[PDB]
């Protein structure tokens, strides 16, 4: 059952002098125009009556016989182009343009002329291009599986739509969107929406700032093996071994594999993990202190460096800006204390249900007015065997979780660096020391007190932007039910 | 046949007031000294007669009854500490110190005193610590599988050793067991100042690569590795461009299923990848590389001078020459090698000796270690490669070389689905095998090009180190999964 490739039809344009379909680009002299390409964001009342040429997507073609309006897009910016019949623009020019298929990539030359009436659908509202020439670089097939326009609508248009269907003749009509597989089967088309390109710039921002900040602190980026021949569930083991190799402060940005078969609405069997590990001098809170600094940096800088992207996301998926000062520090105990006061029955050493984490978020938001906090001193029974126990009560440990919008983004701990004790705990959690000889043995020859972190990139970005589904924040969505594309 | 963990013995020290083994660190009040920890690099004649306390490794203990010399290390820096019997430092203090095992982590307090005679083995040569207190934070087991000193010697030490035996008393020198006694104790090996330096420079490549491309408004992406595994993150990179991302890079693992052990290849490595839209010509992409690499190369010495210094003592090399960045074509390259006497044929891959040879040719003529070979034969490149308009037996692809050896490979790629599919069939590849990839180019498709760089490769070739395993942190191959 071998499914062949399908190839849909492209339009049959009749080319002319100033309106042509270019030959396939092979980096060849005819594409060496020597022109200056102008970026759409630069189209501004500043340059009325200048001529420009710009390589953009023809998102849409509204057409009027003598006038054709081209809606151009490129990245997060959009503008309007106008082809009008004249002494210098012919019937054949116009009908060429009216027949361009949606999403075709074009080079459009024209004179930027002002518009007394603003163009509400475009980002460049106060100016439009009067075309003098066009060249199709890559002519799109048709019909698209999905319209971009109704991929970009905010729910609100849809709330007001389905409620306008109180009508209970022709209830025409409201508008519809297609389902997460018609978009997943055409993921690359979906990613062209301005919201999506914006979402993944902000994911890129989290990654970049995480790297930039830790580097400014003289951390060393490392790359540990994933073919451990099984995969690296957690890059933790090697991270620790890097510290026993006197690296002092290390981080890794890499894939993390959850063999755990897990589909709720926020978990997957492969994600990208931002990990940190460091020597510790007096106290493991030194490690929590680096996080606070670290995250505050990510959260301070994101709006300074990507204001437009944030703007574009908010239209599609409304959210209010994360409140991250103060960074609240509680203990598991205090948390249990609050939830019980809220009516929950929970017991001293129990992991929290996801709802309970959200409820605690709402408690904390009301009392301290932050979306950002850290839960310290988790129960040993919930944490792994490498976790350093608390000196006052071994039923608790030197570990912590960090929360954004009442939900976990990272988890971390001081770890056991004494081999005898590490092995005692390894047996107490029913784990064969034989299974990880080399790891245990690597702590024998003088061993730094240390702690660290595991952050989910998808998770932090999702929670930063208040987006409820993790799949909207992963580029090519991965899970046990979904392989393609 | 289950091999249990072995745990060797630690010394039995008798602790006191100013010389004690601390209890296991559990982030507890007794460790909250409120002192100021001084970094070894700061120990300088500037602060003679100031008192300091510093957490370092006790690399070595030379002892004299009434005097104990502690050789301290910490990262790439080393210094000397002196414990001397007195009114305030006792017999019991001294014999505690003489019994500290190698590599024990310590907090050493003392007064920094000057030394009229320099201490040649330490990085801090003009000053030493007179100890007033010590606290063992983590006491090491013994014996170590390997001495750190003879892990750090430069090849030259053994040449000069055996030739000094041109000569009764003889100079026996040292030596060190094969790459498995070090691989079986990799974390011990990585403590050598050379090694900690090498991997900071690997880190430097990664960071600068990220920093530069980010300053150019590139977007970092993370594409799935559970595809089977992702041999090349190329397919998804291209799909990100068809998603209007414009300029993307990925830093991630790349998996060579190819069973390959020469002295420079492995079945898992870290790849730095780039992909971008292309307006007029794919040399726009080559232009970003030149800028990109020149940045990595310009910045590395500015930001890590000491690490370079430390590496050069172990493994001598002269600084990479990377200006000019030379651009040749495959044709010109063949022309040079033929003129050098090689018989090669127009569309043949180069043997490794031939690449190194061409490196030598280029060094002699242009005096650079850094170049790019453009216009490779189609027959040697993959089916997504855009062919050259003048001659379809060539293609719009290129390899970049450092010290006459490949560090990256790249190309303009085919963005027209019918033609991509024609080529896909000409290279005997089932289009059905990659429907979604091919179909993703159907709805308007940007001309594009990009790159695949080997991190390990660029850092190895940057530092003139011959074995790739010296430049991978936890060496991986089909014969070596452990460690």
């Amino acid at each position: 059952q071998l499914p062949p490739v399908v190839l849909l039809k492209t339009p049959e344009l009749v080319s002319g002098e100033n309106f042509k379909v270019m030959p396939m680009h092979q980096s060849q002299p005819c594409y060496k125009t020597g022109l200056k390409y102008t970026e759409i964001e630069e189209l501004v009342p500043a340059m009325a009556e200048k001529t420009v040429t710009i390589r953009a997507r023809v998102q849409a073609v509204r057409g009027k016989g003598n006038m054709v309006f081209l809606f151009l897009r490129k990245g997060i910016y959009t503008c309007q182009a106008l082809v009008m019949k004249s002494e210098t623009i012919s019937k054949e020019f116009v009908q060429f343009c009216q027949k361009i298929s949606a999403e075709s990539i074009c080079d459009i030359t024209g004179i930027v002329k002002a518009v007394e009436k603003p163009i509400e659908k475009a980002t460049q509202q106060d100016v439009e291009i009067h075309v003098t020439s066009i060249a199709v670089v890559s002519l799109a097939e048709y019909p698209l599986p999905m319209q971009i326009e109704d991929l970009t609508f905010p729910s609100s248009v849809f709330k007001k739509q389905e409620e306008d269907i109180a009508k209970v003749k022709a209830s025409a009509q409201k508008y519809v969107k297609v389902s997460q597989d018609t978009r997943l089967d055409n993921r690359m088309l979906d990613l062209r929406t301005v919201t999506n390109i914006a979402i993944f710039r902000i994911q890129s921002a989290c990654c970049g700032l995480f790297r930039e900040f830790l580097t400014s602190q003289k951390f060393v980026e490392i790359h540990t093996p994933k073919l451990i021949a099984y995969l690296a569930q957690s890059p933790q083991l090697y991270k620790q071994m890097a510290i026993m190799g006197d690296f002092r402060k290390v981080f890794e940005v890499g894939p993390v594999f959850r063999a755990e078969n897990s589909n709720t609405r926020r978990h997957l069997t492969e994600f990208e993990g931002l990990d940190i590990e460091m020597e510790i001098v007096e106290n493991y809170h030194e490690c929590i202190d680096v996080m606070e600094k670290l995250f505050t940096f990510i959260f301070d800088e994101i709006p300074k460096r990507f204001p437009d992207e944030l703007k574009v996301i908010r239209k599609q998926y409304p959210f209010e800006d994360l409140i991250y000062r103060p960074f609240l520090r509680l203990t598991y105990k205090e948390a249990i204390e609050m939830l019980r006061a809220s009516g929950e029955t929970i017991g001293d050493y129990d992991d929290f249900t996801t709802p309970q984490e959200v409820k605690l978020g709402e408690l904390i938001k009301a009392k301290y007015n932050t979306d950002f906090y850290i839960l310290d001193k988790f129960p040993a029974a919930i944490r792994p065997f490498y976790t350093m126990p608390d000196i006052d009560d071994p039923n608790y440990s030197n570990s912590y979780d960090v929360f954004v919008r009442g939900q976990e983004i990272t988890s971390g701990a001081q770890r056991i660096h004494d081999p005898e004790f590490l092995m005692k705990r390894c047996i107490e959690k029913g784990v064969d020391p034989a299974t990880l000889k080399d790891y245990i043995e690597s702590f024998r020859f003088g061993s730094w007190p240390h702690a660290g972190c595991g952050i989910g990139l998808e998770r932090i970005t999702m929670l930063y932007l208040g987006i409820p589904n993790i799949r909207k924040v992963t580029l090519f969505p991965r899970d046990p039910i979904r392989l393609n594309p």
